[PDB]
RNA sequence: AACAUAAUUAAUUUCUAGACAUCCGUUUAUGAGAGGAGAUAAGUCGUAACAAGGUAAGCAUACUGGAAAGUGUGCUUGGAAUAAUC
């Protein structure tokens, strides 16, 4: 899922709300939280920030 | 070369990339040298034209000649024969 979101931001393409939802749901470790925090930041600064 | 993401406010992205390459040509200038016209203006050689200009003049064309010109063939009068009679 991380790869899918990374490609979209590189191409300046919108990311789905379902995509960020799947990431947060499948957090399995303390380290994963840190990565999700970065992607929540990226989602906020993206065209579909309102759809969180 | 023209799709793809996204969508419980709605929008993002694509909507391109080479080859502007020299032409075939066309004008004008330069002019080795070879000519033409015109004028300058005292000559030189003849005397061709103007008188029937001393071979009437001229046109076309051909040939010929220092030069004007000469000669042939056809044509012109822009020559003449001012004009009663064996
Ligand atoms: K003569
Ligand atoms: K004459
Ligand atoms: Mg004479
Ligand atoms: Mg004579
Ligand atoms: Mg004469
Ligand atoms: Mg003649
Ligand atoms: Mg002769
Ligand atoms: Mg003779």
């Amino acid at each position: 899922l991380a790869s899918l979101m990374d490609k979209a931001y590189e191409r300046k393409l919108p990311v789905s709300s379902l995509s960020i939802s799947r990431f947060v749901d499948n957090i399995a470790s303390r380290e994963d939280l840190d990565s999700a925090e970065y992607y929540l930041y990226k989602f906020r600064h993206s065209p579909n920030c309102w759809y969180l």
